[PDB]
């Protein structure tokens, strides 16, 4: 319908510092997607300070 899946807890969020990620149970499908103004690999910079 629009987005009935699992959201990632930060718990489980270490592959991605500022980053969030939708996991799909029923379809596995486990997509992280960080900051849109986040830098680096394991989301750790940023291209926002104010």
């Amino acid at each position: 319908r629009k987005g009935h899946f699992s959201r990632c807890p930060k718990q489980y969020k270490h592959y991605c510092i500022k980053g969030r990620c939708r996991f799909v149970v029923a379809e596995q499908t486990p997509s992280c997607v960080c900051d849109e103004g986040y830098i680096g690999a394991r989301c750790e910079r940023v291209d926002l300070f104010y």
